[PDB]
Formats: structure tokens, sequence, C-alpha cells
């Protein structure tokens, strides 16, 4: 069974011998060279659609915590952008440091951000996720960064049940929950095409990176990093450093949505 994890002996460096894809030729996170990415203005502006979106449980998944959502119908959807057609919200969650100066997946000239939340969708013409993941463009993830600074509101909501989800395995209800509340104001972006940053790092995602990050508190992010990897009972391990670092770009262009 699944045995990896963010530990001294389970970490993203050993991977690769139970999930080989690992090594190959679209894997993500990845640094983002501003000076490189090139404006392409064929890209579209993104339309987030999540007026309708409905969460409905929060889970600690020995990893992260999920904020799962209902996928049943065409309820929350990301399309434009870099997108052809229409892609489902299933859940979102975060990777996040033991300090600020590092927890992104993404980087951004090298730099870490403190956080990084991703808001997973899937490819509607696949009809569920499983079927999405074994496609090239199965799924869409909005990345966005975290900074450490003032309070984000809509954040706040998740932070308060954290106590109730601390070890692996528990969850919560977790109804009318709004995700354009950890939105930033501008939508610019960069794309490229990679994968899953956890196993099965499957390769199958459309990444759609914003460039703006959000601003969270102090308070906030230290509560994330109350959350424990280990079930109940079990020896503390803090959930934190639950990020993969950035892996070679190979072939592959970053583009930007902006001038
Ligand atoms: N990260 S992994 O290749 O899946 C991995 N699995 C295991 C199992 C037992 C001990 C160390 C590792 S490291
Ligand atoms: N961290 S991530 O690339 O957004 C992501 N990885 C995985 C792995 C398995 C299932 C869903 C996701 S969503
Ligand atoms: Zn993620």
């Amino acid at each position: 069974a699944h045995h990896w994890g963010y530990g001294k002996h389970n970490g993203p460096e050993h991977w690769h011998k139970d999930f080989p894809i690992a090594k190959g030729e679209r894997q993500s996170p990845v640094d983002i060279d501003t000076h490189t990415a090139k404006y392409d203005p064929s890209l579209k502006p993104l339309s987030v659609s999540y007026d309708q979106a409905t969460s409905l449980r929060i889970l600690n998944n020995g990893h992260a915590f999920n904020v799962e959502f209902d996928d049943s119908q065409d309820k929350a959807v990301l399309k434009g952008g870099p997108l052809d057609g229409t892609y489902r919200l299933i859940q979102f969650h975060f990777h996040w440091g033991s300090l600020d100066g590092q927890g992104s997946e993404h980087t951004v000239d090298k730099k870490k951000y403190a956080a990084e939340l991703h808001l997973i969708h899937w490819n509607t013409k696949y009809g569920d996720f499983g079927k999405a993941v074994q496609q090239p463009d199965g799924l869409a993830v909005l990345g966005i960064f975290l900074k450490v600074g003032s309070a984000k509101p809509g954040l706040q909501k998740v932070v308060d049940v954290l106590d109730s989800i601390k070890t692996k395995g528990k969850s919560a209800d977790f109804t009318n929950f709004d995700p354009r509340g950890l939105l930033p104001e501008s939508l610019d972006y960069w794309t490229y095409p990679g994968s899953l940053t956890t196993p099965p790092l499957l390769e199958c995602v459309t990444w759609i990176v914003l460039k703006e990050p959000i601003s969270v508190s102090s308070e906030q992010v230290l509560k994330f990093r109350k959350l424990n990897f280990n079930g109940e009972g079990e020896p503390e391990e803090l959930m934190v450093d639950n990020w993969r670092p950035a892996q070679p770009l190979k072939n592959r262009q970053i583009k930007a949505s902006f001038k």
C-alpha cells in the first residue's frame, strides 16, 4: 500500500522508486522564470464560475486537508484561459511550510511562498475524475500563492475547523463554503503542461498559476501547522513541509496571460 510522504525517509526524493513517472518529462511543480515566460496574446481570460459551488466535507488525508465539493453536476467550473471545454471543481487543498520562507510548490524566480492553494478541476468530457487523470488534458489546477501579512477573511472558516480534523482519516461537515473568498483580485496567470504533485504523479494537468498571491495572517498559517500527518493516538508528526520541490522544466514552455 501507499507509504510515501514528506518525512525523513519517504519524501519526494524517494517517490521515483514506486512511481517511476516521478522522473518523467512533464513533472510539476516547476520554477517559473518570469523573464523567460512569454506573453501569449492568444490566451483567453480565465473564467472561474464558482457562484453555485457546493462544498461538502473537509478531510485530513494524511498529507494535506481537502475541502471536497459536489461534482455530480456542473456547479463550479473553470473554463477559458488555456483550456478547451469545461472543467469541474472537485476539491481544494494547500501545501505549506514549517516556516514562512518555504511551503509553495511552484516558485517564481526561485522565490518560495509560505504556501500554495490548489483548486482541482476535471475535464467533463472524460465523465469522471478517475478517467480524466489518465488523459493529458484531463485536469486543470488553479494554483494560488499565499504570503504572510494581513488575514484572509475568506480563509478563516477553513482554519477554524482544523482543530476537528487534526489527524489522518478525520473528516468534518463543511457545507456552504464559498471558494471565491480565496481568490486574489487579479486573474493574470502563467500556464504550462504538468503533473499531479503527489503520487501517482500523473501527467494530466494543465497548470494555471496566478501571478498575484493572496495574503493570509501568521495566525492562520500557524493553524495549518498544528495539523498532524499521523493518525489518532500515534506519535505526533506535525503536518508541515508537505510540498514537492521544483522539477526539471525539460522541453516545456511557460506562457503568460499578461504583458
Ligand atoms: N516514496 S516511496 O517510493 O513510495 C517510498 N515508499 C516506502 C515504503 C517504506 C519505506 C520507505 C519508503 S519511500
Ligand atoms: N497537488 S496536486 O497536483 O494538486 C494534486 N495531486 C493529486 C494526487 C492524487 C489525486 C488528486 C490530486 S490533486
Ligand atoms: Zn496540491
